[PDB]
């Protein structure tokens, strides 16, 4: 439901992770203002040092906060599934390295939008850009393509993240994503389109824990018909 999102809504994020056996947990919190496609979040690794670079988990850590222009409202699958929510699953293939498989439930719990995640990563090279922490602490702007998948009453999403490497090169991370409603009510299955997202990463100067502050703007685009 769109109106659930007309103002600022609190967000909670919980991630339980295991990559090549390094177990870690992260908690996040912040707010989303979909009117402006704006998210402001802070994440903390609560199990010590984060075993993979922060930027690699950005996409894992709430597309219901995208700003869908009015003329695109009927294509907003994400809001349409709330408040009961949707399950979001991905496989993220890091080029020439291992991969992440994640499963999440994004739904309201009270007046808070919560994204609860499980991530397992495998086949990472002990010394590659990921486990070797060679990725820079920045993020590029990307387009996220969305298509309906009527069979599963959800959408399929595909995009490739370009993570800057410390050498000047780029580590690609190919995202295969699927979302399905948790509820039984009808949800909106959209026509193809995309989301344009900009992400800013920073640090909280008062925090001793390994953490990440993330501010993002995300907007839907691509449809001028109907």
């Amino acid at each position: 439901g769109e109106e659930l999102f007309t103002g600022v809504v609190p967000i909670l994020v919980e991630l339980d992770g295991d990559v090549n056996g390094h177990k870690f947990s992260v908690s996040g919190e912040g707010e989303g203002d979909a009117t402006y496609g704006k998210l402001t979040l802070k994440f903390i690794c609560t199990t010590g040092k984060l075993p993979v670079p922060w930027p690699t988990l950005v996409t894992t850590f709430v597309q219901c906060f995208s700003r869908y222009p009015d003329h695109m409202k009927r294509h907003d699958f994400f809001k349409s599934a709330m408040p009961e929510g949707y399950v979001q699953e991905r496989t993220i293939f890091f080029k020439d390295d291992g991969n992440y498989k994640t499963r999440a439930e994004v739904k309201f719990e009270g007046d808070t939008l919560v994204n609860r995640i499980e991530l397992k990563g495998i086949d990472f090279k002990e010394d590659g850009n990921i486990l070797g922490h060679k990725l820079e602490y920045n993020y590029n702007s990307h387009n996220v393509y969305i298509m309906a998948d009527k069979q599963k009453n959800g959408i399929k999403v595909n995009f490739k993240i370009r993570h800057n490497i410390e050498d000047g090169s780029v580590q690609l991370a190919d995202h295969y994503q699927q979302n399905t409603p948790i509820g039984d009510g009808p949800v909106l299955l959209p026509d193809n389109h995309y989301l344009s997202t900009q992400v800013a990463l920073s640090k909280d100067p008062n925090e001793k824990r390994d953490h990440m502050v993330l501010l993002e703007f995300v907007t839907a685009a691509g449809i001028t018909h109907g």
